[PDB]
Parts: structure tokens; sequence; C-alpha cells
């Protein structure tokens, strides 16, 4: 016989413990034990428990199987989250270490030692069990679709229908459900306080963030009305993804030197500034044809010739910006809709009537808000990356090194996206496109999505926004690029530990199925779709790196930059309205403060926008931030060294951002590693 010393580490998360009866079967080269009882004492969350069981001597241990009887009549929560099992056999001179970091329901198979690719040499019984795991994953983790024009999501009726490995922790559930209760309370309290106010100035909106715990006053509250800070936010606000270098005006945007000359300040006219690379543009054309709430449909001309019903408007503006001699991005011209003419003219900061320029900025702001929330945030982080999270569960075995790499980063997205698909939520009460056009709009955007868009260096280059001498003070870019490189370096080092060359990439059928599943069933090239840029297979380590870097960066950094920026951005509503209530003007000279206030969001619309931001930006008490791999399943020493390097590099990037920030009038904090969750979980 053999003596086996067995130590089980239980996860610290809530409900991690069990009082199920637990047994363990040990398999090795010589045979296998029966199920042996792990009998005395409790399995509490965070516990490290020791057992000595005796049984057939299996020789060199090859795998183990844990069994839970699923508890008895009184068991509150028999599911048991196991971190690791360590075993010493009295007959083998070594320590077997079995990473888990997954929920044990009834049966769990675990292998000792380092991650392997499916073709690495292992006992046949290990290979058979790997295949059984993958077969089982394909039944639990299934595709489903909002429509032919949306990226694949997880099939699940409600959150509690998700497999436990992909549900929120009980901590995240509490964080989330508690934040909805507080939103409702803060709304009701605020509604009482402001019940009989007549809103008659921009400054009345400050009341609305005042009884909310937001992390501080939105940092644009004192400056939103200055052109300089309006422009700044196209670089450093919630939507830093659409501005591009203008190398020629669009044909439908006929801004002349005479429109903007009073704004230029380096001694050159528009044509020269265009050639000098100091002219930048955003074009919201994708918003043409959008159906806003109450029924208006956006046209190239705006809206046709139409009591207080809830009717909302949006725009498809172009706007032109100029980097002035002090390095500030200045807004210099806005055309509210696509089709130039006397009814859709060009507004500049030199309007005879100052209210007309303000109103033009609000229309540009409403376009941006609906674009940002639906395309930039929801679709391009949450919904699109969700397909890859799902594929990872379907196709990558738990012993696979790239399963182990992705685990900290895919966590959360399935949970929150399933919740969201249930939670007339908001959307609906706080966005002009709420009520159903928001789905059509994301479909519209999805048809253009390409995987190459998720490549940060390439996208910035392509936009022409990557030269700090022509476009200064772009901290999303600077911090983004430093994080991208750190992530890429680390991912490259992981790959090299397990893939020794490109044939290893080609021979790995799991990584091949992983990418193929997204290509075929995830980002489906359907009728009317552009190619989505997802490869059908992998041919090289470098290609494998690029895709994993895109993906990890997007889960963590990109989602953080466009999500957690929302308090500063939307907290003071006039800085970024997401609903407007009247149609654009058809001539100059009509705007007054009063007409402007009746166009801007109402008090409850603005309050419901703040409530949404409060929910979508609440970090949970158990959040893990970028590089914090304390709940990961790695055993390989070289992999742990790579992790060490990555963490020291993030720490260096962190200090550097802090030192940059202390010389900034408005520090840029959303891409600090300690503020970037590993994943998209809210
Ligand atoms: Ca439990
Ligand atoms: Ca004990
Ligand atoms: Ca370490
Ligand atoms: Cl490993
Ligand atoms: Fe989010």
């Amino acid at each position: 016989h053999a003596i086996y010393n067995v130590e089980v580490e239980t996860g610290d998360r809530e409900h991690a413990g069990t009082d199920a009866t637990i047994t363990i079967r040990i398999t090795g080269a010589k045979g296998r034990t029966d199920y042996l009882k792990l009998d005395k004492g409790s399995f509490e969350a965070g516990s490290k428990e020791q057992y000595t069981v005796q049984g057939f001597d299996v020789g060199d241990i090859q795998l183990i199987e844990l069994h839970s009887d699923g508890g008895g009549y009184w068991s509150g929560d028999p599911d048991w989250f196991v971190n690791r099992v360590i075993i010493i056999s009295s007959t083998q001179d070594r320590v077997y270490s079995f990473p888990c970091f997954r929920w044990v329901i009834k049966d769990m198979v675990l292998f000792p030692g380092e991650a392997t690719l499916p073709f690495n040499e292992v006992p046949a019984i290990v290979s058979e069990q790997r295949q059984k795991e993958l077969e089982q994953r394909k039944l639990t983790y299934q595709w489903d679709y909002v429509s032919d024009d949306m990226p694949g999501n997880i099939k699940a009726k409600t959150h509690d229908d998700l497999p436990r490995d992909v549900q929120f922790t009980d901590e995240k559930s509490r964080s989330y459900q508690e934040s909805r209760k507080a939103a409702l309370v803060n709304l009701g309290i605020g509604s009482l306080f402001t019940m009989f106010e007549n809103w008659d100035s921009y400054d009345d909106y400050h009341i609305l963030y005042r009884n909310w715990i937001l992390g501080g006053t939105p940092n644009m509250a004192d400056r939103w009305h200055e052109d300089r800070w309006f422009g700044y936010q196209f670089l450093n606000g919630a939507n830093p993804v659409i501005l591009t270098r203008c190398d020629a005006l669009p044909s439908n945007f006929p801004v002349t030197n005479e429109h903007v000359n009073a704004s230029l300040d380096r001694g050159k006219n528009l044509d020269e500034e265009i050639k000098d690379g100091h002219i930048y543009i955003v074009d919201f054309k994708v918003l043409v044809g959008a159906k806003s709430y109450g029924g208006p449909v956006l046209e190239d001309i705006g809206y046709k010739v139409p009591d207080e019903a809830d009717i909302r408007y949006c725009a498809a503006p172009l706007a032109l910006f100029y980097v002035n001699k002090l390095g500030h991005l200045m807004p210099i011209a806005i055309q509210i809709n696509q089709e130039p003419g006397p009814e859709n003219p060009i507004w500049t900061p030199h309007e005879e009537n100052e209210h007309d320029w303000m109103m033009a900025k609000f229309w540009l702001g409403v376009a941006e808000s609906n674009f940002h929330q639906l395309n930039t945030h929801l679709l391009r982080t949450h919904l699109t990356t969700e397909s890859f999270a799902l594929s990872t569960w379907r196709n990558l075995a738990s012993a696979h090194p790239i399963f182990k790499l992705l685990q900290p980063h895919i966590y959360g997205v399935l949970a929150i996206d399933t919740i969201g698909r249930k939670e007339g939520g908001i959307v609906d009460q706080s966005l002009s496109l709420g009520g159903g056009g928001h789905v059509t709009f994301m479909e519209k955007c999805f048809k253009e999505v390409n995987l190459q868009d998720y490549h940060l260096p390439n996208a910035l280059k392509k936009r022409g926004v990557d030269d700090p001498s022509k476009l200064p003070g772009f901290y999303y870019r600077d911090d983004g690029l430093a994080l991208w490189e750190a992530i890429e370096t680390f991912i490259g080092e992981i790959i090299a530990i397990f893939y020794k060359n490109d044939d290893d990439v080609k021979r790995d059928n799991e990584i091949q199925s992983w990418i193929y599943d997204v290509h075929k069933n995830g980002w489906r090239v359907n009728p009317g779709h552009q190619d989505h840029g997802v490869p059908a297979s992998f041919e090289s380590r470098e290609q494998l790196k690029e895709v994993l870097t895109s993906l990890v960066f997007t889960f963590s950094c990109q989602h953080a930059a466009v999500n957690f920026s929302q308090k500063d951005h939307y907290g003071f509503t006039p800085n970024a309205p997401a609903i407007l209530r009247h149609p654009p003007p058809k001539k100059k000279g009509e705007a007054t403060l009063q007409s402007i206030l009746s166009t801007l969001p109402s008090k409850s619309q603005a309050a419901k926008a703040i409530a949404t931001v409060y929910i979508l930006t609440k970090f949970s008490e158990d959040e893990r931030y970028l590089g914090n791999y304390s709940a990961t399943a790695w055993e390989d020493k070289d992999a742990l060294d790579a992790i060490n390097r990555f963490q020291d590099k993030l720490e260096d990037i962190s200090k550097k951002i802090k030192q940059r920030n202390e010389n900034l009038e408005v520090p840029y904090i959303y891409l600090l590693p300690e503020r970037i969750p590993n994943g998209t979980a809210i």
C-alpha cells in the first residue's frame, strides 16, 4: 500500500466552503485507489486542510478525482470552490500539485504540474480525460444570438442559469444589487429635494451628482463650458476613439479658412494647418438612420417637419478641431448633420449669437454619448469580447496554458452580459436611442467591426493620432501604449514557454478550435457584413500573440478607459447630454438659454443618466486589478517568473503615470493599473 498526505486549499470567496461529504480517487502508473474519505473537520472558505488516507500504491501519480455527495438535507450551499490540492505519496519522492480554481459540484478531475498543449506527451488516461472535459464544455457552454447581426453570446435564460464558474462571485452580486438599491434611494431622495425647482440655468444640474458617492465631483463640472476642455475630452474623456487627423475636409463638410481663421493662432491658414497635421475631425455618420425614442428617424438632412410626449433626438455631426499653439485641442467648427446647406450650416465658436455655438456643442455631445455607450462601450468591449470568453470555455482545456492566461481576464463578461440582456432598463430611460433603435444601431456598428480595430498601436496610427508632436496631451494614447506593450511582452513570454516554434501553434488543435469557433460562430460574417477580421486558424506564435494581446488589453484596459471614465464625463449632465428633446435648428439666431434648457435632458432624464453611471462604474470589494493573478492556476516556474516581470513592469508604468499626473491640471487616472480590472465585469 501507500500513505497519501492530502492538503486541500479552499478559495476565500463567499460560499466557497462545503459540508458535502468529500472523497478522492488517486490514479497513477500502477492502478488507482478507491474513493478515499476526506473525513474529519470542516472545509471553510480560505481553509488549508490536511488528510492522511491510505490505499493501493498507484506509483507515480497521474491524476486525481474529487467527489462530493452534493450535501445532505441541511446543506445550504454544497458547491465548493477549490484553489489547489497537494499530495505526497509515501512511495514517491516528490510533491504533486494540482491547480483547480473552479467550482466543484459533484465530480472534478485534476492533473498535477504544469500546463500542457493537447499534443504534449502525457499518459493516455490524462489525454482521455482532457477530451472528456472538452466534450462536456461543449454541452454546458453554447452559442446563442440576439440576431443575425450581433456577435455570439452565451446561451443562458438568467444569471443563475450560468455555470457557476462564470456567474458573478457573491461579492460582485452584492456589489451590483446593492448599487441598484442605492441608485433608487438616491434618485427618490434627490427627486424629493428638487421636486419643485424650475431648472433655469446650466448650474441647476450640479444638484444631481451631489447626493451620490461618485469618487468626487466630476472633474469637468467647473470647466465643461470652456472650448478648451470640451476639446480635451475627445482625447481624454469617455470616448477617445473617434477623433482622426484630417488631411482634407470631407466634401459634405465645406469649412473654409474664412469660417475658422479667427481660431487659428500659429500664423497659418486652414490649408497649411491641415498640411501641418494640427487639424483633427470626428464624423458621426454611422448615426444616420438612427431611430430615437418616440419615433424620430435621423436623416442626412436631420429631421423632417414633425402635447409634451417623450420624444428624443440625436444627430450625425461632423466637427473640426485644431491643436493651438499652446497644445490644446480646440473645437473650431461643427455641422450638426451630414448634408450641408442653409438649414444645416456650419457653426463656429464666433457665432453672433453665443447660444448657437453652445447648442451646436450639445448636439455634438448627444451624438457622442449615444455612439460612446452603444458602440464604443457596449458593443466593442462587452458584447464582442464575450464571444471569445465563450469560446475559451468551449475549446480550451483547463490544463491548457492559454486557458490559464485568459481565465483572470474573461471572468465577469458572461455574468454581466447575461444580467444586462434582462436588465426598459437604461438604455431606455437615459439615451436618445433608447426604446429599440439602440439594438439596430449596434447591429449597424457590428457590421463594420474588425478584429484589427482592437489593435491599439495600429488603430491609433490608422486614425493619424499617434504623433505627440502634432497632437499633444493625449494620455489615453500614452498610457494605452505603455500598457499594450507590457501586456504584449508578457503574453509573448508565456507563449514561448509552451510553444517552442510555429508548428506547435499549428499542431495545437485546441487553440485552432478556439479561433475557428469565433471566426465561424462568434463574429459571423453574415449578409451585409464586412469581414470581421477573425482568422480561421493560427499559423504562428506572433499571430497568436497579437490576438491574445488585443483581447487581453480590451477586456482590461480598453473597457476601463471607456467605462470608468464615465463619472467625470457624464456626472455633470450639460458636459455630455445623452438625450435631447427638440429637433436641431434650421437657421441661425434662434437659441436662447431658455430654448437650450428645454432641449437639454429634463431633470429626471439627467438623474437617471447619473444613476446608470453610478451602477456601471462601481468597483466591487473583491475586484482584482491588472496583473493580480493571485487566483490563477499556474504552476510552471518560468510562467511565474514571467508574471513577476509583468507585475514589476506594471508597477513601473504606474509610478510614471502618477508622476505625469502630478504635473497635469486634470490628472488622467483611468489607465492606472490599480484601477484597471483584469476583466469586463461591470
Ligand atoms: Ca458552498
Ligand atoms: Ca482540518
Ligand atoms: Ca510571484
Ligand atoms: Cl502551468
Ligand atoms: Fe462595462
